[PDB]
DNA sequence: TACTTTGATTTTCTGCTGCAGGATGAAATCCCG
DNA sequence: CGGGATTTCATCCTGCAGCATCCCCGA
RNA sequence: GGCGCGUUUAUUCCAUUACUUUGGAGCCAGUCCCAGCGACUAUGUCGUAUGGACGAAGCGCUUAUUUAUCGGCCGAUAAGUAAAACGCAUCAAAGUCCUGCAGCAGAAAAUCAAA
C-alpha cells in the first residue's frame, strides 16, 4: 500500500536518530480562524456533533484590524524614508546597510592593499582593505578580504567581493540599527513610526522589533540585486559597443544613411535605462528596415544590440494582502501557544497576541507534573537546550487581549500538535515564528469573495535521522516520455535484471508502469477544448486549468509511487542528467507537461524534511543513452547525417548512400508542417532530389556552395535512419525486437554504471593531456557496454 | 494588380516561475510600587 | 526588593565534463 | 455548465479538528418569455439557436398532527407532516509559508516593408 506517512515511518524505524545542528528543517502549518461562518458550516450538517467551539470575538477581531492597518502604514512610512533616503545619496546607504562580519574573526591581519573601494559614511572616512588568505577543507586556496576603518568605532572587519574594482557581497537586515534611530524616544529623527501613527497605543518592544525585519529585509534585497544587475550592465554595455561599430561598419558598406543617433553613458536610474532602451529599439528598427528586410542578410552576420532588462524598484514604494507579524515565541515578545491539558494525551488549543499597552499575559514556572484542570500551559525553548513548561494565567474579557481559536483537520493535527514522534513537550520539535494573513477567499455560499484570516506557523525539527547506514545497493532506471508518464527496471549492483514485481498476470518480471491511463484522459480534455472552440470560439472557464491540476496530481503520484518501490526495494534511483526547465517548447505543447524537475525538487524535498541529503535516494547521470541497441550497441545520431551526405552518389534506379559499410535505399516521402499554409504538405523524397539535380551535372556534392547542401540535407534527415516504428525498436545487428522504453529505462541505469567505471577514468585522463573529442566517447561506450554484455549481462533468447 | 507569413514599435489583460531578505533570544538598564 | 518595560547586541561551510537529453527547418 | 452529501490518507494507541485542494460517485441543464440567419424594400420576420431574461437541481426506513373507507379513533394505505437517528448512492490521495522584485509566456488592438 502506498503512502508517504508510511514511508516515512518504515525510515525512521530503520534508523537511529541525532540532535539537528545549528539550524534544523523547517515546515509551516497554515490553518484558519474559526470564524462564525465556518461555525455554521459545522452547524449544518446532516450529523451536528457534539460540541461546537466558540467563534472569535468582537474584540479580538477589532483589535486586529487595528493592528493590520497599523502595521501597513508604518511598514509604509520607513520604506518611504529610506526610499528618499537611497535616491540622494545611494553610495551612502549602500555601505550603512553592509553586513559586517562577526565579532569572532580577531586572526591576525597580515597583508593589507598592495584601498579606496568603499567608505564608511558614518565617519565619511575611506574604507582600506585588507586581506586575509585560508585555505578551505577541501584544500582549494581562498582569499578573504575586508574593509576596515581607522576610527575606533568603525573598527569593523565589512566583508568585501572582488572583481577583476571591489563589491560589497553581502547586505543582512540586522547590520543597520534600526531600533536606535525611529523607535526610542531618545533619537531625534524627524520620522517616528509608533509615536505618530500608532497614537501611543502599541507597546514598543515587538512592534518595533517585528518592522525591524520586515523593512531590512526588503531594503537588504533591494540593493543586493542593483548591486548585482549593475555589473551585468557594465558587460552588456562592453558587448554592444562593438557590435554596434560593426553593424554602422556595415551600413556604411552599404552606402545607406545611418542615423546620427549615439548612446547615452551608461544610466544608474530607471529613466536612463528607458532612453537606452528607446535608443536601442529606434536602431533596431531602422536596421529592421534596411538590411534584412530590403537584402534579406542574415541574423548571425547583421545582429541587433540587446536591451537593459533586470533593473529593480524600490520595494512598494516605485508603485491586497495584510500581515501581522510575530518575532518570536518567547516571554519577551508577549505571545505564547496555550494548550490545555485533559488527560495525558489531548490538548486544547488557542494562540493569543499581547501587542496592547495595558495587557496581562504573565508566565510562571511550575512542577513538571503539577499539571490541573481548566489552567493552560506551555512550553519555552532555551539555546542550552532546556524546556521549561510553565502555565499562562489571563482574563477572557480583556479589552486589550487578542485571542485566536484556531481550525484545522487531522492530518496537520498528526503532523505537528499531538505527533507521536516528535512531541512539542519534549522539545523534539520547536515553535520558530508566526504570522497573521489577511487574504480574500471565495465563498460559494455567497458566491463573492470576502475577506479571511488564516494563521501560519512555522515548526524547527530539531531530531533527524543518521544517514550513516543508509547504503543503497540495487538501482533503479526511470525513462521518461509522453505515451507513458515513467517506465523504471530494477537491477543489482552487478546490473543483472531482478525479477520482483508483478506484472496484471501476477508473472515475475523486472518492469512496472506507472501513471498509466494519463494519455486518454488529457486527450479527451483537448478533443473536448477544440469542440468547444470550433463551436464558439472560446471555452467555458472549466478547461482552464483541468490538464494542470490532472498533471500535478500525476506527478505527486508518480513520485510517490517511485520513492514508494526506492524505499521497499532497497534501491537507489537514477535520473536523467537534464538540465532544469528541460522540455519540449513547440507548437501543440502545454506547460503541463514538463514534470522533470518539479518531480525532482519534490523528492528532493521530501528527503530533505527527514533531515538526509539527495544522495542517499537520488541521483543523476548521462546522452546517447535511448539510442543504443542491447544487442551490440550501435547508435544513430543527428550529426551522423553527414556520413549519409558523404556519397550520396547516384545508380540507374536512383540515388544511393551507404553509412558504416551499409547499403541504404534512398526512397520515400516527406510531410512537415508548414507553417506559410498552416497546414501539411506531402512531398516525394526523390522527386525533391532529382528536381535540385535538374540544374547540376553529375550530381556532384562539392559543386555546392551554401543552399542547395542545406536543402539536400533537410530533405535527407528522414531517410531510413531509425525508426520504422515510434514506439517499436529493432536492432539493425541481428533485428532484435523490444520495447523501447523499457530498454531506455534499463539503459540509463547502465549508464550511471558506467559513468563509475574505470575506461571513464581513462578517458578523464587522456582529458587532462587534452584529448577533447567526440567519437571517443561513444567508442568507450559500445566497448564496455559489448564487454558488460559479454560477461554479465546475458541477453533475452 | 488575387490576398499568406515573417521581422518589428507600442497598449491592455490572464497567468506561472526564479531569486534575494527570512523564519530572535540573552542580557543590561529605567520606572515603580 | 521584585517586576515589568524598554534598549543593545550578535549568531554561519566551497558543487566536474556531454554535443546537444525535442530542437533542426528552405524560401 | 451548475447544485449538495460527504468516506479513507497513524499499526493495539492520539480529538469524523471542523482548514485548503485533487480524483470518484449523486441530481438539474428546461421555459417562448425576446432579439438572430434562409432572403431582405434595410430601426419592420413565414422555418430555422447567433445572442438575452427567468426557473431547476437524492432515495429509503422508525415515531402525533386536515379527509376517504367501513365495522359505532379500537382499520390500514395517499398527501401536508416536527425533530431524533440509521442505511444506500459513495469512494481514495496531498499540503512549506511571508515580503519584494523581475523574468517567462498566451491572447487581442494602432503603423513600415516584401515574392
Amino acid at each position: 500500500i502506498k503512502r508517504i506517512n508510511k514511508i516515512r515511518r518504515r525510515l525512521v524505524k530503520d534508523s537511529n536518530t541525532k540532535k539537528a545542528g545549528k539550524t534544523g528543517p523547517m515546515k509551516t502549518l497554515l490553518v484558519r480562524v474559526m470564524t462564525p461562518d465556518l461555525r455554521e458550516r459545522l452547524e449544518n450538517l446532516r450529523k451536528k456533533p457534539e460540541n461546537i467551539p466558540q467563534p472569535i470575538s468582537n474584540t479580538s477581531r477589532a483589535n486586529l484590524n487595528k493592528l493590520l492597518t497599523d502595521y501597513t502604514e508604518m511598514k509604509k512610512a520607513i520604506l518611504h524614508v529610506y526610499w528618499e533616503e537611497f535616491q540622494k545619496d545611494p553610495v551612502g546607504l549602500m555601505s550603512r546597510v553592509a553586513q559586517p562580519a562577526p565579532k569572532n574573526i580577531d586572526q591576525r591581519k597580515l597583508i593589507p592593499v598592495k584601498s579606496s573601494g568603499f567608505a564608511c559614511s558614518q565617519c565619511c572616512q575611506p574604507l582600506y582593505v585588507y586581506k586575509l588568505e585560508q585555505v578551505n577543507d577541501k584544500g582549494k586556496p581562498h582569499t578573504n578580504y575586508f574593509g576596515r576603518c581607522n576610527v575606533s568605532e568603525h573598527e569593523r572587519l565589512i566583508l568585501l567581493s572582488p572583481h577583476k574594482t571591489y563589491s560589497l557581497g553581502k547586505f543582512g537586515q540586522r547590520a543597520l540599527d534600526f531600533y536606535s534611530i525611529h523607535v526610542t524616544r531618545e533619537s531625534n529623527h524627524p520620522v517616528k513610526p509608533l509615536e505618530q501613527i500608532g497614537g501611543n497605543s502599541c507597546a514598543s518592544g515587538p512592534v518595533g522589533k517585528a518592522l525591524s525585519d520586515a523593512c531590512m529585509g526588503a531594503v537588504a534585497s533591494f540593493l543586493t540585486k542593483y548591486q548585482d544587475i549593475i555589473l551585468e550592465h557594465q558587460k552588456v554595455i562592453k558587448k554592444n559597443e562593438k557590435r554596434l561599430a560593426n553593424l554602422k561598419d556595415i551600413a556604411s558598406a552599404n552606402g545607406l544613411a545611418f542615423p546620427k543617433i549615439t548612446l547615452p553613458p551608461q544610466p544608474h536610474t530607471k529613466e536612463g535605462i528607458e532612453a537606452y532602451n528607446n535608443v536601442v529599439a529606434q536602431i533596431v528598427i531602422w536596421v529592421n528596415l534596411n538590411l534584412w528586410q530590403k537584402l534579406k542578410i542574415g541574423r548571425d552576420e547583421a545582429k541587433p544590440l540587446q536591451r537593459l532588462k533586470g533593473f529593480p524598484s524600490f520595494p512598494l514604494v516605485e508603485r491586497e494582502n495584510s500581515i501581522l507579524d510575530i518575532s518570536g515565541f518567547s516571554k519577551q515578545y508577549n505571545c505564547a501557544f496555550i494548550w490545555q491539558k485533559d488527560g495525558v494525551k489531548k490538548l486544547n488549543l488557542y494562540l493569543i497576541i499581547n501587542y496592547f499597552k495595558g495587557g496581562k499575559l504573565r508566565f510562571k514556572k511550575i512542577k513538571p507534573e503539577a499539571f490541573e484542570a481548566n489552567r493552560f500551559y506551555t512550553v519555552i525553548n532555551k539555546k542550552s537546550g532546556e524546556i521549561v513548561p510553565m502555565e499562562v494565567n489571563f482574563n477572557f474579557d480583556d479589552p486589550n487581549l487578542i485571542i485566536l481559536p484556531l481550525a484545522f483537520g487531522k492530518r496537520q493535527g498528526r503532523e505537528f500538535i499531538w505527533n507521536d514522534l516528535l512531541s512539542l513537550e519534549t522539545g523534539s520539535l520547536k515553535l520558530a515564528n508566526g504570522r497573521v494573513i489577511e487574504k480574500t477567499l471565495y465563498n460559494r455560499r455567497t458566491r463573492q469573495d470576502e475577506p479571511a484570516l488564516f494563521v501560519a506557523l512555522t515548526f524547527e525539527r530539531r531530531e533527524v535521522l543518521d544517514s550513516s547506514n543508509i547504503k543503497p545497493m540495487n538501482l533503479i532506471g526511470i525513462a521518461r516520455g509522453e505515451n507513458i508518464p515513467a517506465v523504471i527496471a530494477l537491477t543489482d549492483p552487478e546490473g543483472c535484471p531482478l525479477s520482483r514485481f508483478k506484472d496484471s498476470l501476477g508473472n515475475p518480471t523486472h518492469i512496472l508502469r506507472i501513471g498509466e491511463s494519463y494519455k486518454e484522459k488529457q486527450r479527451t480534455i483537448q478533443a473536448a477544448k477544440e469542440v468547444e472552440q470550433r463551436r464558439a470560439g472560446g471555452y467555458s472557464r472549466k478547461y482552464a486549468s483541468k490538464a494542470k491540476n490532472l498533471a500535478d496530481d500525476m506527478v505527486r503520484n508518480t513520485a510517490r509511487d517511485l520513492l514508494y518501490y526506492a524505499v521497499t526495494q532497497d534501491a537507489m534511483l537514477i535520473f536523467a542528467n537534464l538540465s532544469r526547465g528541460f522540455g519540449r517548447q513547440g507548437k501543440r505543447t502545454f506547460m503541463a507537461e514538463r514534470q522533470y524537475t518539479r518531480m525532482e525538487d519534490w523528492l528532493t524535498a521530501k528527503l530533505a524534511y527527514e533531515g538526509l541529503p539527495s544522495k542517499t535516494y537520488l541521483s543523476k547521470t548521462l546522452q546517447y543513452t535511448s539510442k543504443t541497441c542491447s544487442n551490440c550497441g550501435f547508435t544513430i545520431t543527428s550529426a551522423d547525417y553527414d556520413r549519409v551526405l558523404e556519397k550520396l552518389k547516384k545508380t540507374a534506379t536512383g540515388w544511393m548512400t551507404t553509412i558504416n559499410g551499409k547499403e541504404l535505399k534512398v526512397e520515400g516521402q516527406i510531410t512537415y508542417y508548414n507553417r506559410y499554409k498552416r497546414q501539411n504538405v506531402v512531398k516525394d523524397l526523390s522527386v525533391e532530389l532529382d528536381r535540385l539535380s535538374e540544374e547540376s551535372v553529375n550530381n556532384d556534392i562539392s559543386s555546392w556552395t551554401k543552399g542547395r547542401s542545406g536543402e539536400a540535407l533537410s530533405l535527407l534527415k528522414k531517410r531510413f535512419s531509425h525508426r520504422p516504428v515510434q514506439e517499436k525498436f529493432v536492432c539493425l545487428n541481428c533485428g532484435f525486437e523490444t520495447h523501447a522504453a523499457e530498454q531506455a529505462a534499463l539503459n540509463i541505469a547502465r549508464s550511471w554504471l558506467f559513468l563509475r567505471s574505470q575506461e571513464y577514468k581513462k578517458y578523464q585522463t587522456n582529458k587532462t593531456t587534452g584529448n577533447t573529442d567526440k567519437r571517443a566517447f561513444v567508442e568507450t561506450w559500445q566497448s564496455f557496454y559489448r564487454k558488460k554484455l559479454k560477461e554479465v549481462w546475458k541477453p533475452a533468447v
